[PDB]
This record gives C-alpha cells, sequence and structure tokens, in this order.
C-alpha cells in the first residue's frame, strides 16, 4: 500500500495521497430547492482524509436531474449550500471537485417538472429505473421515460448550462469540476453507438459521436481552466443502457480527444454496482498512452488491487466508493489493514443523518 500513500500533484493542487472518494449520489439535499446542506457538509468533512473528494452528481439545471433529492448547482441558494460543504472539506485540508451532472434520458418526468427527458435520440434506456419523491421519505423506484432527441438549440442550451455550472462550482469554493460523461447519462448517450441514432454532425461516425463531449469540455475549459477540469467515462459498463459497438476504439479515441484539451484528470468508472466487465490490462495501457494526465480508476478496488494498479503504471489514483460510504476513515483503515465496515443499502438514498454521518471511525 506504499504507492497508495504517496502524494500527487493535480494541477495547482498537491494532494496528500492517491485515494479518491468517488462521486456518490446520496439524495440528501434539502427541500424545497434541492440544496446541499449541513449534514452533507459533515458527511464530506468526515471523509476528508481522502486525497481527493469528488462530489455526488449535482445537476446543472432543473431538467438535468434524474433522481429525487439530489443537490443542484444552478441557483444562488444551491451555490451557497455547496459553499458550506467545500469550506468544511477545506478546513480538513482536502481538495474537492464538483461532479457536473445531466442525466439525459435516465430520469422520470416527476424529477424534471413534468418535462420529457432529452437525449441524443428517442431511444428509451432499456431495463433502467430511477427513483422519485412520492409523498414519503422512501425512494420510489420507477421505470425511466422515453426521451425526445435534442435539437441544435438544446445542445447550445446544455453547453451553456454546463459552462455556467462550472463557474457556479468555483463560486461555491470547489477546487475543480468533474464532467459526468459516464454511467449512461447524457453525454454517454451521445458517445455510445447503440444509444445514438442521430443523422447530423453529432452521430453516425466516431468523430461525430464524440463531438458533444468535445464541445462541452471546450466550454468547461474556457470557463475555468483545464487544470480544474476532470472527466469521467465508462467504456465498458452498460448498466444504465448505453452500449458501444467498439468500446476500445471509441474510448481510446475519447481519451486522446480529452488529452488534447489537457484536462487535469480522466476518471474511469470501471464498475457500476454489480456491472463489473472484464477490463483488459492492454486496454488500460492504451488509455495510459492516449491520455497523459492523472488517471483515476474506481470499481471494486481493495488496498492490494489499488497498489498493484498504481505500481503497474495503469493508474495514478484509485477511488473507493462503497467502502468510503461505511468507513469515514477509509484511508487509515487501508493503510493499517483494519477491517472495513460494510454499508447498508437501505440508507444509501434519501433519509437523513442515519446511514450518512453515523458510520463510526475505527475503534479497536
Ligand atoms: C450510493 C452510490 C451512489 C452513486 N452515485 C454516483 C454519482 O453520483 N456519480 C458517479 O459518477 N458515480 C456514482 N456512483 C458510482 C461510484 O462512483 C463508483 O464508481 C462505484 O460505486 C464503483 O466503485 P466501488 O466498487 O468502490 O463502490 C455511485 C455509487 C454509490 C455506491
Amino acid at each position: 500500500t506504499q504507492s497508495l500513500f504517496q502524494p500527487i500533484t493535480l494541477g495547482a493542487l498537491t494532494l496528500k495521497n492517491r485515494i479518491v472518494m468517488p462521486p456518490m449520489t446520496r439524495s440528501r439535499a434539502s427541500q424545497p430547492g434541492d440544496v446541499a446542506n449541513h449534514m452533507m457538509a459533515i458527511y464530506y468533512a468526515q471523509r476528508a482524509s481522502a486525497g481527493l473528494i469528488v462530489s455526488e452528481g449535482t445537476q446543472i439545471s432543473p431538467t438535468a436531474k434524474g433522481y429525487a433529492w439530489t443537490p443542484g448547482i444552478y441557483t444562488p441558494e444551491q451555490i451557497a449550500g455547496w459553499r458550506i460543504v467545500t469550506e468544511a472539506v477545506h478546513a480538513k485540508g482536502c481538495a474537492i471537485f464538483a461532479q457536473l451532472w445531466h442525466v439525459g434520458r435516465v430520469t422520470h418526468p416527476d424529477n424534471i417538472d413534468g418535462q420529457q427527458p432529452i437525449s441524443s435520440s428517442t431511444l428509451k434506456a432499456e431495463n433502467v429505473k430511477v427513483f422519485v419523491d412520492n409523498g414519503s421519505d422512501e425512494p420510489g423506484f420507477v421505470d425511466v421515460a422515453v426521451p425526445r432527441a435534442m435539437t441544435k438549440a438544446d445542445i447550445a442550451q446544455v453547453i451553456a448550462d454546463y459552462r455556467q455550472a462550472a463557474l457556479n462550482a468555483m463560486e461555491a469554493g470547489f477546487d475543480g469540476i468533474e464532467l459526468h460523461a459516464a454511467n449512461g447519462y447524457l453525454i454517454n448517450q451521445f458517445i455510445d453507438s447503440e444509444a445514438n441514432n442521430r443523422s447530423d454532425e453529432y452521430g453516425g461516425s466516431l468523430e461525430n459521436r464524440l463531438r458533444f463531449l468535445d464541445e462541452v469540455v471546450a466550454a468547461l475549459v474556457d470557463a475555468i481552466g483545464a487544470e480544474r477540469v476532470g472527466v469521467r467515462l465508462a467504456p465498458l459498463t452498460t448498466l444504465n443502457g448505453t452500449v458501444d459497438a467498439d468500446p476500445i476504439l471509441t474510448y481510446t479515441a475519447a481519451a486522446a480527444l480529452l488529452n488534447k484539451h489537457r484536462i487535469v484528470y480522466l476518471h474511469i468508472a470501471e464498475v457500476d454496482w454489480d456491472d463489473a466487465p472484464d477490463t483488459p490490462v492492454s486496454f488500460k495501457r492504451a488509455l495510459r498512452e492516449a491520455y497523459q494526465g492523472v488517471l483515476i480508476y474506481a470499481g471494486r478496488y481493495n488496498a492490494e488491487k489499488a497498489e498493484q494498479a498504481i505500481n503497474d503504471g495503469l493508474a495514478d489514483m484509485i477511488g473507493f466508493g462503497r467502502p468510503f460510504i461505511a468507513n469515514p476513515d477509509l484511508p487509515e483503515r487501508l493503510r493499517h489493514g483494519y477491517p472495513l465496515a460494510e454499508h447498508v443499502p437501505a440508507t444509501l438514498f434519501g433519509g437523513g443523518e442515519k446511514g450518512l454521518t453515523d458510520y463510526p471511525t475505527y475503534q479497536a
């Protein structure tokens, strides 16, 4: 676990270790207004021994939301709410990036003011569910709705929303932003061939399928600087409905495209819940060559596997998701080999402090 506890430079930041708390939706935002709050600030501060914390997905607009009670980052109140979180995290000496989110077709009208979801095309995500607020504090799971294909105007609007969300994140005190272009959400809906049936310049060819990602990133970098922009991709998982015919070519190309933008880090979501596809070392090495910045991987890693990935030159940082939910002092436990508490699925989403800030630190 030696390399895991080595510091690392991320743009203008000098992080304490290679451990990342990956973005994890907890749906604890205050109502009404979907505002980041006090318990969330405590929650993130409790886990500030991580080298880097990436916030749970935060929607860039009212129609970018896919799940009940997730925090937004477009209203003044929402910005202020996030400010309390970043202040709390910074007081602990940690860095934190805001994950800018647009779920595209992975949502239900109930979560976006009755509006129809948008996507690259009119394809509904197959076998996918999200959850909504149904007059009770227990997530109500529902099938996603059929989306409408984005028009040129929609594309301009979403890019504008992303750009402003980035500025909003800086106003909120975040050290940077992470573009959620993974796990089957909006941008991923353009990237993957089987989810994109557009006949215009945003579909039909690899270059075209990567165009939206290219333009969104261009706007983000222009707004806050490449050193403060990270991007998350999911080349092989397909849990939320996005499948690409030639992932290796598509995502190696995506990595090269992002390298041109000099984004500060590329984050690969290697596992999504129980979707843990074989991710060839050869593929990981190709990504390492296509993208020369900081490479982060998350998905079923333990101390041994994380150390191995870094020592083999495949990754620079490793994110631990589920373990960080239940172990606020995960880094210390990983370093000492202390047993890890396990999280309770029933309290991952919704509710209050229980299952959020009451997982204790290790005590022999
Ligand atoms: C409660 C929960 C919510 C999640 N929500 C998000 C999210 O908001 N954004 C994202 O990119 N990944 C999301 N993830 C995926 C994680 O960031 C991570 O990639 C995944 O859990 C695999 O890592 P693990 O096996 O160490 O948990 C979520 C996972 C958990 C456990």
